[PDB]
């Protein structure tokens, strides 16, 4: 059930480096929530800036 | 189990008007996720800026 992903943030629309992997804490409609361990804050990430790690085959 | 709340955001530390009511979409450690009705955007709200609405007696 636990999902992991890579994610990135945006600075004035410019995409940042891929960060993670980190646990997908919540999955919404078009976005997820992750815990950014640098700032220790929850971040809302749009799905276009998420790379979901495929579950084990 | 559906939880609703009032929430507020701050402008340079000053708390604004209470907004909502709106559904508590996710509960984390010290913060929640809501969807802003006006902007259709997910927001992370620190618990001290949340008023959870109790169910009827
Ligand atoms: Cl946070």
């Amino acid at each position: 059930k636990i999902r992991f992903c890579y994610y990135r943030t945006r600075k004035r629309g410019h995409p940042g480096e891929w960060q993670g992997p980190t646990q997908v804490l919540w999955g919404g409609d078009g976005a997820i929530v992750v815990k950014d361990r640098g700032t220790d804050r929850y971040l809302v990430i749009a799905n276009k800036d998420v790379k979901f790690i495929p579950p084990p085959k």
